[PDB]
Formats: C-alpha cells, sequence, structure tokens
DNA sequence: TAACCGCCAAGGGGATTACTCCCTAGTCTCCAGGCACGTGTTTTTTTTTTTTTTTTTTTTTTTTTTTTTCCTTTTTTTTTTTTTTTT
C-alpha cells in the first residue's frame, strides 16, 4: 500500500476464469491493463526488428 | 652229542635201444581282419545381450495481504605526494 500497488491476478483467478470460459477478461486483466506493449516483427526471421 | 666216516645191504628209477605214430614244416591259394588315411561331433572359449541392483541427479515443497530493520563491502597491496637530511 506505501507505493501505492494493485492487486495481484494469481494463478487461481486464471484457473476459476477458464472455469468460467470468459475469454474477454482473461485478455483484459493480463494484456489491456497489466502491461502493453507493440513490438515490430519481420516476417522472414520472425525477431524483434 | 650226533657230525662224520666206514662198512654193508637193498632197491628204485633214469639212461639206453628199438618201434611206432602223429603233429608239425613246408608249399600252394583264397580271402579277411589289421592297419593307413580322413574326419567327426562334443568341448572349451569368446562374444553378446540382458538383468538387476546401486548410485547419482534433479526437482519439488497452497495462495493473498500489511508493518519494520540492515545492507546496498573491505582489507591489502601499490602508487604518489610530502617532508626531512645531507653536502
Ligand atoms: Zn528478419
Amino acid at each position: 500500500r506505501a507505493r501505492d500497488g494493485g492487486l495481484r491476478f494469481g494463478e487461481m483467478e486464471r484457473d476459476c476464469q477458464i472455469s468460467h470460459g470468459a475469454a474477454q477478461f482473461l485478455r483484459e486483466r493480463l494484456f489491456e491493463v497489466s502491461d502493453p506493449y507493440r513490438v515490430h516483427i519481420c516476417n522472414f526471421c520472425g525477431l524483434i526488428a
């Protein structure tokens, strides 16, 4: 709380959300509101360009 | 005390001569086990793959949340400047 940190979306949260089977909440909590990024990738090599 | 010698007596069987006979020496003639040559099938050796247990390695240990405390080098060797003594 002193560093103003968010809650821990742990393993069993992903387990019970897979049990509910709603993919959009998983895509929100684990990609949209945690650490989104955009990278550019070469098509032939498949690595970071 | 009976070995040994001398003397005498008796008899038993090996040597001798002749007749016989029969078994083997010798000589063909057929054929068959004895032997020279080739080889085997068990016996030992060597590989080969597995087995079975032991040892080693590696990975694991429910989740979330909130406060402090200590530390986040250190000695040890080398260098470089400074100070003092001498001619
Ligand atoms: Zn490329």
